[PDB]
């Protein structure tokens, strides 16, 4: 049974950027409703409800034929934005091994700030803009709906333990941005966690 | 190149349904940039740059391997949007030979319409559902973000002759129904241009 969690900050904490009114609907029907459904398709499956959230959309394969696209979007839906409303904070600062890693990887924070702007900018439909962590490597990555690169690159075209990202479906920037995604994107680095995105650097599980 | 057309109709045109200010953002920012996106991969395709979009979208395979998508995407858009404007008037009413082959093939209007919710409902991420003609029969079937049934089962999961379609698009219902495409989906039922759907079933392609 999967319990909706609760923001760790108030609607309104990501203000000027992040517009409370869409952190309030977001989170209590959007998330609430992947809550709702991956619940209901688990139900006749108890032996998967168990397993964290995290967990279960790495063994989709697993499932019953009938219950994979189901808890593919769903509980992909769950895990995604539970990760997100974490990832997200206002006054921090990029540095430590992150930091390091990043201007490793992609040669300065400015080159990967590029190359993730371009992942979340041209995924077309709804999806998620990822950094990720391919084993040693630091990666910018994109998937489409709720698919997470957790799931592999089978299934979701992407694959690395995700340190952060960003939801690009429509309805986590209509109301505020409506069709200006771009600016959206630019708001988010003002927002993005780099304290829980480090601390995932470190663990890297 | 291509252009984006004018509305059959003023901004407000479909109210109380369909909001004015989605109407104007829908068709001047999200259409018109389909539009510019195709146009900007086509300008270097002069031998598939004079064709009409709905012919362009039925031969993707034979672009070269790096425009595919992209045109997929915007090229679509623009055949897609360009219908769906023209599918939608207020004030029609479903009759004819239209309505004796919905009732036909789906047993009744209200049988046709309770599938058609479930498609437009059911289509996860961004979409459309579309009522088509194959083989002679009227069926109902979604496909994912700009994709047509017109470009072939292979590329877009379906296929036939689209007699009228409903954007689900987060952008196409976010503004005023949110979360809530049910809803819109409900609305839609008053804005479906049964006249233009009509001609399209009379002439069958
Ligand atoms: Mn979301
Ligand atoms: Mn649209």
């Amino acid at each position: 049974s999967y319990t909706l969690p609760s923001l760790p900050y108030a609607y309104d904490a990501l203000e000027p950027h992040f517009d409370k009114q869409t952190m309030e609907i977001h989170h209590t029907k959007h998330h609430q409703t992947y809550v709702n459904n991956a619940n209901a398709a688990l139900e006749s499956l108890p032996e998967f409800a168990n397993l964290p959230v995290e967990e279960l959309i790495t063994k989709l394969d697993q499932l019953p034929a009938d219950k994979k696209t189901v808890l593919r979007n769903n509980a992909g839906g769950h895990a995604n934005h539970s990760l997100f409303w974490k990832g997200l904070k206002k006054g921090t600062t990029l540095q430590g091994d992150l930091k390091a890693a990043i201007e490793r990887d992609f040669g300065s924070v400015d080159n990967f700030k590029a190359e993730f702007e371009k992942a979340a900018a041209s995924r077309f439909g709804s999806g998620w803009a990822w950094l990720v962590l391919k084993g040693d490597k630091l990666a910018v990555v994109s998937t489409a709906n709720q698919d997470s690169p957790l799931m592999g690159e089978a299934i979701s075209g992407a694959s690395g333990f995700p340190i952060m990202g960003l939801d690009v479906w429509e309805h986590a920037y209509y109301l505020k941005f409506q069709n200006r995604r771009p600016d959206y994107i630019k708001e988010f680095w003002n927002v993005v966690n780099w304290d829980e995105a480090a601390a995932r650097f470190a663990a890297k599980k």
